[PDB]
């Protein structure tokens, strides 16, 4: 079964994003995995991404990246890339798939109302600080306030935490990043959806929608790279049709 | 109230209870004794349930609370600097010292030994019981399954506990036994867990096993449940050597 969105979708723009379930991987990857670096049966991530891409009626296959974990944005503008070392992409182009694996970071898809620009992030909490999201809506044509964020699932507040540093450097920022961490021991435990909610508001994107998916509880439907160690990849997709 | 006492034949050296929704401070949907700090309840409330809970529980010390992952790894509890505490069960041959896990559904298995040496706590959800967590906690024990006392806590009854075809093919496929424990609902199935329990265990030689009576989707007035409810509060099993 696939995540649809929920936003109001514009005309020639489409989206899914996948759980664990209905693949072909055996556990710890059980069983629709798409990733094919963590340890999988390659033939069964080749089968997995097969059913999903079916499942999802995609009309090419998702120019996947080189995520690092940073901040940067290919743009896709043609097949043969020079580097997909990036951790967001954004396309003008009809026919051709954002996409970004995940299994507890944040997964951002954006679109504009008059369906003409899609953008997809991965959105760790380092990419997030560093201003990832900030330099993806800066790729788009048309204004802010034109644009509409989904919120992939990612792990949730009441099991994301983090060192004292990690929010140190989001309110070194901006300094109403206070409001997202809550003490829990020598860590905090974050909100990332409302982090995100932040730096959106702060460049002018005010319909923000998703937000209410833990990769980590949810256990059932979502492979989660915090809890299993091991483990399987979802990843979350937008296109122009 | 706030308690279940195992029925077993208890041996002298060791206590156990298992906890209740009853006898706290929390309120709905938490209400009223959750023991859970990271399901959205008011953690001073969480705090309050767990200090009513350890007095009348007579707990010698706070439990060793595990970070638990559903998977089948087992903490032997051999003295608080612990490089991880992502575990699923945990083992104590030492006097004073908590086993602790924390369920609503899942099913809780508290174990002991007749000489009352050596005890251990499993949270066993379908995923970790069909890896082995069972028996990997029974193979923790210096003891012989035979003298191995098993209690089956309050957990998601067969008549609650629906699965995918993919459930029953998993257990089957460690053994065909399995297919016994699951009975046809629709494109999904209804599970045993307990059922699938006293199999691992018998499998590998205990053969006292008590409790696997309660159902906690059933009884709304006793139990959390997350299949029934989603947000709500959680219940905890605990045993140790007084
Ligand atoms: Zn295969
Ligand atoms: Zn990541
Ligand atoms: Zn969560
Ligand atoms: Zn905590
Ligand atoms: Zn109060
Ligand atoms: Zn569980
Ligand atoms: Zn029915
Ligand atoms: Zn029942």
């Amino acid at each position: 079964k696939l995540i649809v969105p929920q936003w109001p979708l514009p005309k020639g723009v489409a989206a899914c994003s996948s759980t664990r379930i209905g693949g072909v991987s055996l556990p710890p990857y059980d069983s629709l995995n798409l990733g094919a670096h963590c340890g999988d049966n390659p033939d069964h991530v080749e089968e997995n991404r097969k059913r999903l891409f079916a499942a999802g009626n995609l009309p090419s296959k998702p120019v996947w990246l080189e995520q690092v974990h940073g901040k940067d944005v290919l743009k896709l503008t043609g097949e043969p890339y020079a580097s997909k070392r990036a951790d967001a992409s954004y396309s003008n182009t009809p026919g051709t798939v954002c996409a970004v694996m995940t299994a507890d970071c944040l997964p951002v898809l954006f679109c504009n109302r008059a369906g003409t620009e899609v953008a997809a992030v991965h959105a760790g909490w380092r990419g997030l600080c560093a201003g990832v999201l900030e330099e993806t809506v800066s790729c788009f044509a048309d204004k802010p306030e034109n644009i509409l964020a989904w919120l992939g699932p990612a792990i949730g507040p009441r099991a994301f935490e983090v060192g004292a540093e990690v929010r140190e450097a989001f309110m070194a920022v901006d300094a109403k990043a206070s409001a997202a961490f809550i003490q829990h021991g020598d860590k905090y435990l974050a909100d990332i959806y409302q982090l995100a909610r932040q730096r959106l508001a702060n460049v002018g994107v005010e319909q923000i929608f998703g937000g209410d998916r833990c990769t980590y509880t949810e256990n059932e439907t979502f492979f989660s790279y915090r809890r299993d160690k091991t483990t399987g990849r979802m990843a979350s997709f937008i296109w122009l049709i």
